[PDB]
C-alpha cells in the first residue's frame, strides 16, 4: 500500500521517499541501531574501504544506521572521502546519515592553532554568514560542496542515494559557532533555512532528508524544544544529542527516555520522524579509561518500555577512533571484540542490546528503498 508523505523536498526522489516511509513504518517496531564511521573506523577493523566494522566483529552484522561527517565531503576533507563506504553500505540496504561540522565560515583562512577556524572556534558566524554578511560566500562555498556530492552520490544503477542530512546540530549549546551564544533563535533558524533553501532550490538536491538535533533538554517542554527548531515545513527528522556520566548515571538515562518520549509524541503530531541522532557516554569518562558495562542494555531496556521513546526510528552512537584522540587516549562507543572489552564486560553488554528483539541492525531491515510513495507538496 502506498503511503502518503510530506517531506522538505517535495521533488524528492522515489528512494528518498520511500526511505522516509519506511522509517515512519519501521520506528513502531524496532529501533534501528546507528554508529558513526562504521565502517571507515575501527580498533578492530583491517581494511577501511567499507566492508567491515567494530560493529559486525563484535556482534555479526554491521549497524543499519551509517553515520559520515561533511568532513570527508567539504575541503581539505579531513576525514576523508566516504563516496566508496557510503556506497557499499548502501548496496547492503542501509541507511545513511551525514553531519555538518562546518568550519567557521568568518574565520576558517585563519587555520594553525586547533580549534580556530573549525566547527569548534565559538567566534560568532551566524551573523556574519547569512546573505548580507561579509562571509556568506564562505558559507556558500561548503554548501556547494554538499551539494556538488549529493548531486553525484549514486548507485550501481545511476539513481541517487538517500542521505538523512543533519544540520548545525547541538545548537542549544554554544561549543559550535552556531550555538546559542553565537545566535538569536531567529538568527539560527534563518541560518537552517537558508540553508536547506540553497541546497533545495539553488543546488537542486533532491536526495536529502533534513534532520534538526539540539542538545537533551534538562526541562523537558515543547517549548523548549520549539524554541530553536526550524519549523516543519523545513525539517523532516526530529532528534537530539545526549551525553552522559559513565557513573551514577539513573537520572541522566531517565532524561533520555523523557526527550525521546517529547521528539516521538512531537514528530506523531507534525508527521515527522523521531531519533536519538547522538548518545554515548560523555567523551571525557571514556578517555579516561572509565566504563559502565550495563549502558547498552539500561538504554535499550528504559527506551522500549517507554510508550513513546521506544517510537524512535534509531540511535545513533559516536566513532571507534582506531588510534583514539591526544590527550593517546581512548574514544569510541561500540565495545570491540578484543580482550579489554571482553574483560570489562562492555563487549557482553552490547552483544545483548544485539540480541534484543526491539534493536535493529543491518540485516533487520528490508526493502528500505522500493516502498511506494505518494507526496503532499
Ligand atoms: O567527527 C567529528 C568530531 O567529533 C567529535 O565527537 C563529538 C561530536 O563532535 C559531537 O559533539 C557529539 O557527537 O559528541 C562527540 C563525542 O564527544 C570527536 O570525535 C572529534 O575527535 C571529531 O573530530
Ligand atoms: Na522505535
Ligand atoms: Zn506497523
Amino acid at each position: 500500500k502506498p503511503v502518503t508523505v510530506k517531506l522538505v523536498d517535495s521533488q524528492a526522489t522515489m528512494e528518498t521517499r520511500s526511505l522516509f516511509a519506511f522509517m515512519q513504518e519501521q520506528r513502531r517496531h524496532s529501533i534501528m541501531f546507528g554508529h558513526q564511521h562504521e565502517t571507515t573506523q575501527g580498533l578492530t577493523i583491517t581494511r577501511t574501504d567499507g566492508t567491515q566494522s567494530d560493529t559486525f566483529n563484535a556482534v555479526g552484522d554491521f549497524a543499519a544506521v551509517y553515520g559520515w561527517d561533511t568532513l570527508s565531503i567539504v575541503a581539505p576533507k579531513a576525514a576523508g572521502d566516504i563516496v566508496a563506504q557510503v556506497k557499499k553500505a548502501y548496496a547492503r540496504g542501509g541507511i545513511i546519515t551525514v553531519s555538518s561540522h562546518f568550519d567557521n565560515p568568518k574565520t576558517d583562512t585563519q587555520k594553525g592553532v586547533w580549534p580556530v577556524g573549525t566547527s569548534w572556534d565559538q567566534t560568532p558566524a551566524v551573523v556574519d554568514s547569512l546573505p548580507g554578511g561579509a562571509y556568506n560566500p564562505v558559507l556558500n562555498g561548503y554548501l556547494d560542496q554538499v551539494a556538488e556530492w549529493a548531486n553525484n552520490l549514486k548507485d550501481e544503477q545511476g539513481r541517487l542515494i538517500p542521505v538523512i542530512f543533519r544540520l548545525y546540530h547541538e545548537n542549544t549549546g554554544s561549543w559550535f559557532w552556531w550555538g546559542d551564544k553565537q545566535s538569536t533563535p531567529e538568527q539560527y533558524k534563518q541560518l537552517f533555512r537558508y540553508s536547506v533553501e540553497y541546497l533545495r532550490d539553488v543546488k537542486g538536491v533532491r536526495n536529502f532528508l533534513y534532520a534538526y538535533s539540539p542538545n537533551n533538554f534538562w526541562d523537558v517542554t515543547e517549548a523548549n524544544y520549539l524554541e530553536r527548531y526550524p519549523g516543519d515545513e523545513w525539517v523532516d527528522v526530529l532528534g537530539f544529542d545526549t551525553y552522559g556520566p559513565v557513573a551514577d548515571n539513573a537520572d541522566w538515562f531517565r532524561n533520555v527516555v523523557a526527550n525521546a518520549a517529547l521528539v516521538a509524541r512531537m514528530a506523531e503530531a507534525r508527521g515527522k520522524i523521531p531519533v536519538i541522532s547522538g548518545i554515548g557516554i560523555r567523551a571525557p569518562d571514556i578517555e579516561a579509561g572509565l566504563y559502565d558495562n550495563q549502558w547498552y542494555r539500561k538504554l535499550i531496556s528504559g527506551l522500549k518500555a517507554d510508550p513513546d521513546a521506544r517510537e524512535i526510528a534509531f540511535l545513533l552512537v559516536w566513532r571507534n577512533a582506531p588510534q583514539g584522540v591526544p590527550g593517546q587516549v581512548p574514544h569510541y562507543w561500540v565495545p570491540a571484540n578484543r580482550p579489554e572489552n571482553i574483560n570489562n564486560g562492555t563487549l557482553e553488554d552490547f552483544q545483548a542490546f544485539y540480541a534484543d528483539e526491539f534493536t535493529a541492525f543491518n540485516r533487520d531491515i528490508e526493502q528500505v528503498y522500493q516502498r511506494p510513495t505518494l507526496i503532499v507538496k
